[PDB]
Parts: structure tokens; sequence; C-alpha cells
């Protein structure tokens, strides 16, 4: 069975990220450019800080027709002591995409399926919906609150941005 | 149940690829050298352009006794509107290898198994056979035409090279 | 059915590894720094050389309060003619972690699950415990011997370090 899990990834610009290694033949982004990154991750209902994303975007090409870039991305999503999910696939700055769920650990051991990536504000706000298969158990209720509908205006709960106990999961990843 | 899917990956020299990021203290490839890449991808029967490969080869070592290199590769195969497959594992310039199928998306959601990489003409032509498990449905017929047996002299159909509708899949990746 | 598999990873200083690609503006590791690496891999009982590890550590952040680093790692474990296992996940220099098994090839085709990483000497000796599902067959007995108790003092069997027939698996990876 599929268990839907939604999360918001927010770049609050306080993690030295993105770091752009610029090597391409072109002034614009192009093959050769690498972007290691790490953003914050919140629950789909925006009530709690869960952890971080972490990994590498490999630039594949500039896409002038779409005024954007194609990256190939390899990264993980960290949920404090619950574990993590890993993914691989396309990040297009100009449109939504789906990535492969390559596996997980902790409660996410056995994870497979795909995840939808929706960019809400370039490059600071993204919304994901994992269509998760393979998990041993139902997801914890803490993570499965009704998601806030995605739009450019979303913000995590103030207590979650503030790292108050009510706004974080235990040992949220940082 | 295994569904075999074969494709040809061709470097037509028009995608700025490969891009070599040099760090090893050697005239030869060595650990430290990174090689982002993206080549064109055609059906196993060579009749249609499907998309591209995209990702990163990490040089592991030069192998003088084999006159070649070992890379560790993490990358995806894009099939236009159908989705993508992702892989991880060894690319040896000097011999065939098997890589892990880490997952997929679109029609390839749930994909697992291994893929055989056959190096046909270095560095411009490779032939792959995915031994695909976990797919929801039989693959579309236009992807499963009897493959052209691999040889150094294979060429995509002229319609596929020229990007005519009869020689491409819908929204073929570029 | 889960099959447990333990192996030792040792940096014997003869593979040019690790290579530190320094891009962060600090003397400390930081986002931007990339570390391609490849170490030797021995059985859990330390009697046999099996192969190598090979891949890339991406620095995510320095963790000064823990006197260590967080990396996001993408790499494979090579077992000679047996095949390989691929992983994605966290490597923290200051505490044990679990990584996702993203897939495998050979006897490891269909592999999934998670793997524990335990550092014994930073960064030259590590001990892993794979929790493997999905395999077609029971693991070969030469890989499932009782592990040597993990400590900073572990050493491969003399025959294995010297690459004598009795101390290696067939076509052990190098």
């Amino acid at each position: 069975k599929v268990q839907e899990l939604s999360v918001y990834e927010i770049n609050e610009l306080d993690r030295h990220s993105p770091k752009i290694l610029k090597n391409a033949f072109s002034l614009m982004f192009g093959l050769g450019d690498l972007v290691p990154f790490t953003n914050k991750l919140y629950t789909g209902d925006l009530k709690k800080r869960v952890g971080i994303t972490a990994g590498l975007c490999v630039v594949i090409e500039h896409v002038p027709e779409k005024k954007g870039e194609r990256f190939e991305a390899t990264y993980s999503f960290y949920f404090g002591d619950y574990g993590h999910l890993s993914v691989q696939g396309p990040y297009l700055t100009y449109e939504d995409s789906f990535l492969a769920i390559t596996g997980g650990a902790g409660i996410f051991e056995g994870a497979y399926g795909q995840v939808k990536l929706q960019q809400l504000v370039y490059p600071t706000k993204l919304f994901y919906t994992f269509y998760l298969k393979g998990l041993a158990n139902d997801l914890p209720l803490e993570l499965t609150g009704t998601p806030v509908p995605p739009s450019k205006d979303i913000e995590p709960a103030p207590e979650a941005k503030a790292l108050e106990p009510s706004g974080v999961i235990s040992n949220y990843t940082n």
C-alpha cells in the first residue's frame, strides 16, 4: 500500500547553502557546475521542524526556452530519530518533476516508489509528496497531519521556525 | 517477473559532454577527477530517440594493466513522457559491468534489479540491458522492439538522429 | 527474511585516498568540500580480502559541538565476482549512523534494506553491518564468518593483507 508523506523544504539561507562550484564552459549554468546543498525540512502541515535535506545537484544543461536549468540530484531527507529517505532524479528549476525513492533507513527502511517535487518559490520553498511503499509500519501521526495546500505564501509555524519544543520533533536533524 | 529493456547511449559530441573536473596529480585519470556527463539515449532497436543519460562519474583509479579507468557512477536514464530509471555502480572503460537499479519514476515507479552495461565503442557508444522488476505494467511496445545486436558500427535510424516525429518518443528528453 | 552481513573497511594508505577537494572558505570542512574515496574491504572475520569501497562524500556541515563533520555519502561496496551493494546516506565522523541500501548486483541483485556504519579509527577503519533483504539466495559461507570484535586495533589476517590465495576471494576487487 502507498502511504503519502508530504514535507516542505525551506532554504532559510542560514546553512551556507547553496554552494555553487562554477566550472562550466558557459557564464550561465551548464555541465561541470556542481551545487552541494542543505535546506531545512518541515512537516507537510508546517507545524514541526523535522530535519534537513542534504546532497548534491549536478548541473546537466541550461534550458534557455524555459528560462531555467536541468539538474540531476542525489540527496537525502532527514527526519530526526525516525530515519531518512534517499532520492535520485531530475530537478528542473522551471517545472515540477518526480524523483526515484532509492531507499531509506530507520522507519523508512524498505522504502520505494516516487516522489513529486513542486517548486513554490525559486529557490527557497519546495513541497514534496512521497508516494511511499515498502514501509514496515504506518507512519507516525506526528508526520501525517493534513498538509497545508502548497502555494508561494506558505510559511512554517512560528514555533517551528523558533525551535520551540512544541514546534520540533525529538532530536530534529540540523 | 523480469522485463528486459535495452537502450543505446551515444555521445554525439553536441551536449558539452563529458566535462572533466581535474584534481588528481596525474596526466591520467585518478581519484579526485570528477566527470559530470550527459549523452543521448535511443531505443534498443535504434528506431527512436527516447531521451538522455545524466549524472556523475567519480574516478576511482586508473587501471594500467587493463588500459582503462574505474569510475563509480550515479546517474539516470530519461525516457521522455514515460519517466526515468536511476542507477548506481561501476563503470569500467575496459569491460562490461552490472549496475544496481536504484529506482524509477513514471512508468518506471517501483523499478528494481540490475542493468548490464556493454562498452561498444569508447567513449561514444554503450549498450544497456535492464533486467527490470517491480513495474506496474508491461512496457510500451515502442520501447521493446527487438534490439539491434550490439556492434561497433551500429547507428540510430536517420529519422531518430534528425528528430522527426516517427523517430522520437513524445517529449523526448533533451 | 533478513540476512546480516558485516565487513571491515580499511584505508591502507595505498589508494591515493581520500582526495580532499577544498572549496569551502574555512580551514574546517564545510559545504562545497567534496571527498572522493576508495578503501579496501575485508570480510567481517578479517580472514579474506573481498574488494573495495568506492564513491563520494559530500560535506554538509562542520559540527563543532561534536568535534566532527556531517557528510552525505554515495558509494558502493565491491565483493569481487559476487557483485556489489550501493548505498546513500549520512556519514557522521563523531557517531554511528545508518545508510540506505539503494540496490545491488550479482548475488546482491534485488538487495534492499539499511546498513550500520561504525567508525573505529577516523577515518582509516570502519565496520559495517548490512541488514539485507531481497537476495535470491543465502549469502556464501566465506562471507558470513563470526566478526572479529570491532575496535581501533583490528587488523586483517596476514594472508589477506599480503593477497595470498587463502586470504582473498576469487577476483577480489582492486
